[PDB]
């Protein structure tokens, strides 16, 4: 699992449970690819969305779907969603953590890189 | 100015300084269409990027070129920008602010939504 | 004004308005000594704290009453308060923004340090 | 395990590993007496602070010594440490995460609070 996503609800103090996450990769005509997706679990993590073979070198945007969750909690966001943009693998295969706070107004994201 | 944005460095303490800045907007065709750009001030600000007029509701993209600062600063970041997409909804008189703060490896940005 | 502090509300995406926040200096006892305190206006900035003067070299804590703050919006907190901790030190002109962004169970906070 | 911290740094994108946590418990005095202490492991986590029968209802301090850290990294940080002051187990037992993401001029920090 090099891929791995992490999402947490600021105002409930909880995982952000049944968030959607959709991954793309640059393509050569600098297009976004779909690449992979999934929901987060009760825990809010999300894996196995790629495996060290298919995440190859390249730009990746990890789009974070949640305005999607705030209105399935009744609330009106501000936001889209989240997205963070990234190359990976430049220097070679790393294990990429991203982790998303989420609050109706903000969000927060940093990334945990590993060998 | 129905719109502004305020970039901070959480490394040095500072305002974000010199940092581009490129807003979109979402067309019929699903694509982004520029819509204005520019570079922080001294204070970290960029004003002046719209006016009320020019400003209607839609679908907008916020685009903080977070690389080039951090490269500039001759430090190694991860994200290649910050995004901030959100829909400008006309309820009652709205400013707009977008705050971004950031760090190399994570980012994070709220809104500012004022009368 | 060498001290400023700022406050945001990431649910509500508005400045944090009448936010209680105190300053205090540490005594040569280790014991926290007031020094200084007031409410955010309703840009949520306070000003004012002190003067170059009073505002010397040492360690100053400043406490932010989010549970309050909570409370009179009918919104349930974890904190007690968010507190900055941090040594205040004379290099060249400094003026200091202390920003503080608030959700009911998370807390960011920033210094912002300029000449 | 009712009371977890895990710390993340923002620079390197990595976890804070050997950040000492020192955990304070207000007494009937209102002063704040020890509780427990211990130091993040490589995951940047700190497991086996307290127990079940131990961690009684209570206003608890948590503070994360994070101008230490940066020392030993060699840099120069804003900030003494970081504080996380909070009512457990009010409506009984919890199990409580604190989390906390560090920068040289920033912390920012959220709790994960679960039956
Ligand atoms: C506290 C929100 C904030 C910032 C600065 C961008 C911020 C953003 C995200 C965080 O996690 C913490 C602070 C800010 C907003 C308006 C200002 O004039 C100054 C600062
Ligand atoms: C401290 C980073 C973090 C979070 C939670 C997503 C975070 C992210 C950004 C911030 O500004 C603050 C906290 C987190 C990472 C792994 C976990 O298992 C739990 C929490």
């Amino acid at each position: 699992c090099p891929l791995m996503v992490k999402v947490l609800d600021a105002v409930r103090g909880s995982p952000a449970i049944n968030v959607a996450v959709h991954v793309f990769r640059k393509a050569a005509d600098d297009t976004w690819e779909p690449f992979a997706s999934g929901k987060t679990s009760e825990s809010g993590e999300l894996h196995g969305l790629t495996t060290e073979e298919e995440f190859v070198e390249g730009i990746y945007k990890v789009e974070i779907d949640t305005k999607s969750y705030w209105k399935a909690l009744g609330i009106s966001p501000f936001h889209e969603h989240a997205e963070v943009v990234f190359t990976a693998n430049d220097s070679g295969p790393r294990r990429y953590t991203i982790a998303a706070l989420l609050s109706p107004y903000s969000y927060s994201t940093t990334a945990v890189v590993t060998n």
